[PDB]
């Protein structure tokens, strides 16, 4: 599913990511944006071998299960697969692990390299929240 805009920041902040660990809203939008498009079924392979999911392109090496990334860790305790549905649940529930390992949302290059630093703000511009 490709989310719109402001149907995606709903569902974000449905699901209790508005400021999670300190980050508004429009930068998980934002981050959203650039690392997926807004399609839950973007995959990537990573030079590693392993492969990013879903609308936020979490790690197979280290958040979820795929088969396929030899001694990778599963902390999210999930198939990848599940990272790719319409519904978000499982990416956001994954990405609030992630945010609070250490590293807040550097954890996602594009965020750090295309929203960081910005007016994240504009992300959730005229949406009904
Ligand atoms: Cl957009
Ligand atoms: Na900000
Ligand atoms: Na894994
Ligand atoms: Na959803
Ligand atoms: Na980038």
């Amino acid at each position: 599913k490709v989310f719109g805009r402001c149907e995606l920041a709903a569902a974000m902040k449905r699901h209790g990511l508005d400021n999670y660990r300190g980050y508004s809203l429009g930068n998980w939008v934002c981050a959203a944006k650039f690392e997926s498009n807004f399609n839950t079924q973007a995959t990537n392979r990573n030079t590693d071998g392993s492969t990013d999911y879903g609308i936020l392109q979490i790690n197979s090496r280290w958040w979820c299960n795929d088969g396929r990334t030899p001694g990778s860790r599963n902390l999210c305790n999930i198939p990848c697969s599940a990272l790719l549905s319409s519904d978000i649940t499982a990416s956001v529930n994954c990405a609030k692990k992630i945010v609070s390992d250490g590293n807040g949302m550097n954890a996602w290059v594009a965020w750090r390299n295309r929203c960081k630093g910005t007016d994240v703000q504009a992300w959730i511009r005229g949406c009904r929240l």
